[PDB]
Order: structure tokens, then sequence, then C-alpha cells
């Protein structure tokens, strides 16, 4: 499955908290639109659980669907 | 005790994020200093876990000592 999340990221160093955030869960494949403010994510791992990672970085998160 | 540390923030987004997962922990009284990249942390928490909680954000961390 692929999620799209909303994730309030303004700077260079906000979109690289993001992905290590996601490196440190693992299964996960990513590309993370800095413009955008958009992460989608390629994972087997539940949405709860994307979502509860992307959330410690502190960032404001949101979900916005799925294919 | 009264702790400092080093989290590298370019840009107030990061400084918010850094805000929320200190608020989020509690039991802290914090100051962020965005152009230095400090954030100093008077608390009862153990090192560990200030230090645990702040590289949560995917940002990189390190401890520059008691005051
Ligand atoms: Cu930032």
């Amino acid at each position: 499955p692929k999620h799209e999340f909303s994730v309030d990221m303004t700077c260079g160093g906000c979109a690289e908290a993001v992905s290590r955030v996601l490196n440190k869960l693992g299964g996960v494949k990513y590309d993370i639109d800095l413009p955008n403010k958009k992460v989608c994510i390629e994972s087997e791992h539940s949405m709860d659980t994307l979502l509860a990672t992307l959330k410690k970085t502190g960032k404001t998160v949101s979900y916005l669907g799925l294919e």
C-alpha cells in the first residue's frame, strides 16, 4: 500500500528529520516533497504505525489517503 | 538538574518540533536557542530520557553537559 501524508515541513532540515525517523522504523520506501509538504510511503506497516512514527518528529501530520 | 543539548535545528519549524516533543514528555522547563542550535532543559528526568526524547525528532542531538 502507498500511503500519503501531509507533514508541515518548512526547511530541508525538517525533510531530513522525516527521512531519519522513517529509516529507524524500516520496512519503508518513501519520497518527501518539501514544497508540497507531502510524504508518500510504500509499506506493509499499518497506517497507525506510520502516523505515530511521523508524529514523533514533533511536526503536524495528517493523513491524505491511500492507494 | 540543568542539562544542555545541541540540536541541529535550521528553521523555526525545527524549534517548534523540539518544543512539541518536550511538552509531550512533560516535567521540563526549557529554552531553545535556534541560531546557536542549543536547547537547555531543567528536569528531574534522566539525561537518558531527555536525550531519547530529543532524538525522537530525527534531528542530530548531542550533549553539552550539566550547566
Ligand atoms: Cu526546519
